[PDB]
Parts: C-alpha cells; sequence; structure tokens
C-alpha cells in the first residue's frame, strides 16, 4: 500500500519462529508420523498446508495436541516439508522427490506440489 | 543454502498469520492497552518485539493470556506496531511519528525505531 515497507520482516518472523520450535516455545501440536513426532506451531501448520488449515479451522478439532497422520506418511518427507514451511526452503534430491511430492500433495500443499513437476521436468 | 528458495512464503504466511489474527483464530493472548483490548498469537509478538520476547520466553509469564501495558502507551501506537509485525507495513506519519517511536522503544523494536528516526531526519 503507502505504508512503509519492511522488505526482511516476513523472513525475520518466519526465523525467528523457527527458532522458537527449536526451543519448544510456544509448540501447541506434536504431529506423529510412522514412528516419529514432530512438535509444531498450529498457526505456522495452517499458514501453510491446506490440510492443516482445514482440520485446526473446525472448532470440533481447533484443540487438537496430538495428530496422527496417514501411517502411509514416511517421516522423511514430512521433516523436508514442515522446514519447509518454517525456512521457506525446499530440500528436493533425485533420492526423495517422489516421497516429498507425495507427502505435499497429501498436505494440501499446491506451491510445492507445482515446484515438484517443475523438479521432475527438469531432471 | 543450496536448497530450493521460495521467494514470497515468508509473506504468504505472515499474510495468513494475520488472516487467523483477524478470524481469532488461535490467537492466545490479550494485550491490554488503556482502554483497549487486542488479541495476537503469541509466537508473532516474540518474534517482533523484545518487550514481547523477554516476557514470554521466561517459563513464569510463558501462559499468561492477559498482558497489561504501561497505561502511559495510547493504542493508536501499539495498534499501528501490531499491524507491523503481522504486515511487515508501517504506517509513520507526521501526526502519529512521536507516539510510535515512543511505543517501538517501549516494545524494543530495534529496527522500526530506527526507521522512526530516519523519519524525523527526512521530515
Ligand atoms: C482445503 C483448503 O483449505 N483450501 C484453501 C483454503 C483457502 N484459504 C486459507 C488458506 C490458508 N492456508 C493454507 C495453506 C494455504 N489460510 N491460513 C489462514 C487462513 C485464514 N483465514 C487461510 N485461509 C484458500 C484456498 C484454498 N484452496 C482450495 C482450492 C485449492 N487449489 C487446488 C486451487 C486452494
Ligand atoms: C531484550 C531481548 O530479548 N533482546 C534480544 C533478543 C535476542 N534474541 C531473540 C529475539 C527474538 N525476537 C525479538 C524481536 C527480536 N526471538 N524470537 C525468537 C527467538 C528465539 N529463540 C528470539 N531470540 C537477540 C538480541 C536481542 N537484543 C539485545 C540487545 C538488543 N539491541 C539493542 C542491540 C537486541
Amino acid at each position: 500500500d503507502s505504508q512503509i515497507q519492511f522488505t526482511r520482516h516476513a523472513s525475520d518472523v518466519l526465523l525467528n519462529l523457527n527458532r522458537l520450535r527449536s526451543r519448544d516455545i510456544l509448540t501447541d501440536v506434536v504431529i506423529v508420523v510412522s514412528r516419529e513426532q514432530f512438535r509444531a506451531h498450529k498457526t505456522v501448520l495452517m499458514a501453510c498446508s491446506g490440510l492443516f488449515y482445514s482440520i485446526f479451522t473446525d472448532q470440533l478439532k481447533r484443540n487438537l495436541s496430538v495428530i496422527n497422520l496417514d501411517p502411509e506418511i514416511n517421516p522423511e518427507g514430512f521433516n523436508i516439508l514442515l522446514d519447509f514451511m518454517y525456512t521457506s526452503r525446499l530440500n528436493l534430491r533425485e533420492g526423495n522427490i517422489m516421497a516429498v511430492m507425495a507427502t505435499a500433495m497429501y498436505l494440501q500443499m499446491e506451491h510445492v506440489v507445482d515446484t515438484c513437476r517443475k523438479f521432475i521436468k527438469a531432471s
């Protein structure tokens, strides 16, 4: 708009939110993926994932402190996407592309799915 | 680093966090400023303000659901700064510059204080 724009503010906020996650500060959910557990902030999950948005926006599930994901989801692909949510950085490799793309479709992360489509196309 | 960088991800996350604030979704604190009240997410307050960081990082105050700010703080300057936290946009005018700068010092928002110093200098 007309206001002063701070071009690094959003990235600085996100870095600080990742710092809070690293310290378990104000995390409010544990995501269970196969044999693994990942703590996060529901607000960040909602902001990034259509699946988590759909779950937590509903007053029926808003206050859940544990979410068990589909057992078929592999913790590797989930961890890469959780890190992406909190960093804007996506670790796509040839050895992980299929697991990451299938996990991003499940998480309803359209931008990441489209980027995976670009990765397969360039390889 | 070496990972794919999503240049709009942090701003998109912040926009979605402001959308949750607008809907009172997962807000966990009310900030009382004179006769006014403002709801927010403690994680965003911590990420942006050295005062709120110092308060909520301490296990003694981490779970507080109400924070009463210094009565001398005016809700106008506070609201401009809260909006800045959630948008990267700072509404500085000649009629509000003094109230905004004094509130940013109180909130320990160094980048905003330095920018206010630049505003007074240009006027
Ligand atoms: C299933 C779902 O929830 N889909 C969704 C939500 C929204 N709206 C949203 C979305 C988010 N976050 C999710 C990560 C993106 N957030 N965060 C805070 C608020 C608020 N208030 C909010 N509102 C818009 C579009 C969509 N799509 C439906 C069709 C899809 N494409 C195939 C075209 C896109
Ligand atoms: C009073 C305080 O807390 N000051 C502070 C905190 C930190 N560290 C932080 C700060 C933040 N957010 C606040 C808005 C910036 N966050 N968010 C998450 C984490 C974690 N983990 C975190 N860690 C670093 C520098 C400082 N300053 C001390 C000297 C100051 N200048 C005058 C030079 C700067």
